[PDB]
């Protein structure tokens, strides 16, 4: 869902923009 995709969506560009 929507927050399925947030959670995710956030999680991987907030980790792969980490590093």
């Amino acid at each position: 869902a929507i927050v399925a995709l947030v959670v995710a969506i956030i999680i991987a560009i907030v980790v792969w923009s980490i590093v």
